């Protein structure tokens, strides 16, 4: 009985276990501290029962194990990791255990780890030879990532429009920029649910900060893939932590030969929060941020890239445009440039109701030619040059009513040449 | 095509680009144009603060060596790569020996020294240090030619129009001290060829009544000369 | 010192060495400090050169001013000008001398206790020593040894002792590595004297880079 089980259970099976076996006033406490005490309650008995969760090390040299269910908070749930077990099976930062771990007896709190029996899904001990991610070298975004679902619905036609305005690619690193109320967070959704019917294969994963609470209880219950989300209620630590270690976890599963996908919305978010967390380095920009700040964010953001012997990492980050704030632009220019794809959306296209709000003359990807064949670039080229001229909402407009009656990105393009 | 054919030997020069202009290609066909034309020379190429795909394809698509710094790691790892790259520069030079630096970009150095110099008092327009002035001038100062024997020479890009203010002043201060600057873009041709601020200086007082020669010393020149192409045209600004 | 580490250090090193244990008082450390500086200043007097390691100067001031007893003068804290000047004449009486023979002294201070005791010491003691060599914690987290930082480790009067070759290559060095990081420093200095066998050939290898 490992603790994912009963960490996914509602209240309803937390409180029933508890009041089967002889939990007195359980109803009454936090959901973290519930499993805690019933687990070990339960383990009292010196039951061996395996773990999951992802760990961390803090200044000291000891260790933690937090759970992904938990939205990777630091609690009582947490599992002990000694250092002895860092150097007795190299272990680092980020990496997903899997074992026996070990009752507390006296003198401890949380829960131990007697045995280990699947680091990062696979064999500890064949594992403990492995090349690190330094030294791994970035390559172009060569497989396409088709995300054109073919369900049926205008959401399928916003996933088709995406397609014909962008060009995702294996491993690439996209920017997304848009004002707010403009579409961004179901734009991801999009990303998301057509990555996992198009791409079961890869590992979806979507991290969200500051958002309202109904966004982040929306956004879990309907992406397939498991998704980490910090509200705008916790400190700037917290969605700092969350950062790095789940960007860091995302290293770790590529180092395997992995396709791994990143949503991030936003970044705008993550550089004001690790800028308020930073230390000072007295070089202060325009609008209150100093040089340093904006470093960890950024080299977070150049994490993103493709491996040529194995493995891909994308990278899709939102970022804020025209809120009236000034640090806002200056992260939008600071990033500006730096990422292989550029996604741009107007707000005015979205006040008449049309959407998606793509701009498709300010949308681009770079290096084209090695992510897709010569023949469907001059058929992209063609229609970049037949949507040009005419204005960027007339354009969406024109583009979503010839694509409604036709079925699929191709035909829509044989049923233009003819024209 | 060829650098002796462009950018000569001895002599210091820029390429200013926008934005999807066409950069990493062109470096790359300078690349193996100097590779090809000129093996003699030891080729440098080097990258500052950029996407790492680019940098291994740089590095992969030539023969020199390519130091680049990816645009990961912060701008004190730029700068100290900037002074390690000009003393091996100077090594080089003492090592009678000419050589060709291919850096990209200088706007990206100089405002990573702004971003990193040290206060001291001396901010302009912008928040420019003047430190963050003089000491990418004594970089770009340093490619002067070797009179001794063999010749350096490097060929410098940079960008414009970024929509950001703080590539235009160093812009233009490189405009007050190039010495040959190859344009891509449409108005800043214009721009420099035929400078606004000089326009206006001239219109603030009209058809100003320049005496003798002083009329007649503003001459432009075209002359069609042969070139392979094909009769390309050359403009010369005569001035007395 | 425990007797262990003591005991190790007897067989790793063939000079004689004087230590005293924590639990015995500090009078006994105090007269033996006495005998020792005395042994070594007659030695030094006989025309023959004398090296003296000691290990640590502050807390045995400490340990000297808790031993004395009380002039009445009390400064901050307990501490009495009496009670540092002993030790002070102790470090001083290192003393090079042209007619012959020398007493180098080389005597380590701890900081960073929680006591301010040996702090008043450092103040006290510090600027008065032909060289100093600073030294901090910060190294030992990403476990690279030695964490002897350069940048803020100085020398008075180098243009003495060697010949201007090593000090102009030091002038280098010291330029290419003060405005850089110090963990940057740190690495870059291990590497790169790590695949060079001796100095020369290090300094060498900077002159050719
Ligand atoms: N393809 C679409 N299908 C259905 N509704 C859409 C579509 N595109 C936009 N909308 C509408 O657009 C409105 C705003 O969408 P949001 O995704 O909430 O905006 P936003 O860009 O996420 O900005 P935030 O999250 O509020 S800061 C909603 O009321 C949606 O109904
Ligand atoms: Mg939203």
């Amino acid at each position: 009985m490992n603790l994912t089980e009963l960490k996914n259970t509602p209240v309803s099976e937390l409180i029933t276990l508890g009041e089967n076996m002889g939990l007195e006033n359980l109803a009454r406490m936090r959901k973290q501290d519930i499993i805690f005490a019933i687990l070990k309650q339960h383990a009292k008995s010196g039951e061996d029962i395996f773990g999951d969760g992802v760990l961390e090390i803090l200044q000291d040299g000891f260790g933690f194990l937090r759970s992904a269910d938990s939205s990777y908070l630091a609690g009582p749930d947490d599992i002990y990791v000694s250092p002895s077990q860092i150097r007795r099976f190299n272990l680092r930062t980020g990496d997903t255990i899997s074992g026996k771990i070990r009752p507390p007896k006296e003198g401890e709190r949380y829960f131990a780890l007697l045995k280990v029996n699947e680091v990062n899904f696979d064999k500890p001990e064949n594992a403990r030879n492995k090349i690190l991610f330094e030294n791994l070298t970035p390559l172009h975004a060569n497989s396409r990532l088709r995300m054109e679902r073919g369900n049926g619905s205008t959401e399928d036609l916003t996933a088709r429009v995406l397609d014909l305005a962008s060009l995702i690619g294996r491993g690439q690193r996209g920017l997304i920029v848009a004002p707010p109320k403009a579409g961004k967070t179901m734009l991801l959704q999009n990303i998301a649910q057509s990555i996992a019917y198009n791409h079961p294969d890869c590992v979806l994963m979507v991290l969200l900060i500051d958002e309202r609470p109904e966004e982040v209880t929306e956004m879990q219950r309907l992406v397939k893939g498991e998704v980490v989300a910090s509200t705008f209620d916790e400190p700037a630590s917290r969605h700092v932590q969350v950062a790095e270690m789940v960007i860091e976890k995302a290293k770790r599963l590529v180092e395997h030969k992995k396709d791994v996908i990143i949503l991030l919305d936003s970044i705008t978010r993550l550089a004001r929060a690790y800028n308020t967390v930073v230390p000072a380095s007295g070089k202060v920009l325009t609008g209150g941020v100093d040089a340093n700040a904006l470093h960890r964010p950024k080299r977070f953001f150049g994490a993103a890239r493709n491996v040529e012997e194995g493995g891909s990492l994308t990278i899709i980050a939102t970022a804020l445009i025209d809120t009236g704030s000034k640090m806002d632009e200056v992260i939008y220019e600071e990033f500006k440039g730096t990422g292989n794809m550029e996604l741009h959306l107007s707000r005015k296209i979205a006040e008449k109701r049309v959407f998606p709000a793509i701009d498709y003359n300010r949308s681009g990807t770079r290096k084209e030619e090695l992510l897709t064949t010569q023949e469907e670039l001059q058929k992209m080229w063609i229609l970049r040059k037949i949507i040009h001229p005419m204005g960027e909402i007339d354009a969406m407009e024109f583009l979503i009513n010839k694509l409604a009656m036709t079925k699929t990105n191709d035909d829509f393009f044989e049923m233009m040449k003819r024209s």
